[PDB]
């Protein structure tokens, strides 16, 4: 249920921390969605949607 804007924690060098939803995809090989979070420092990655 996770939307654009909203706040998720992962994990970065070991740390646990902030990344905002930026964009909402689709990975039709695992059939689920995925997000492109950014994190405080303008860094981006892609994580599964739990």
């Amino acid at each position: 249920g996770v939307k654009v804007g909203d706040v998720v924690e992962v994990k970065k060098d070991g740390k646990k921390v902030v990344a905002r939803v930026v964009e909402l995809l689709h990975d039709p090989a695992r059939n689920a969605p995925v997000a492109r979070v950014r994190f405080e420092d303008g860094e981006e990655r892609l994580i599964l949607v739990p």
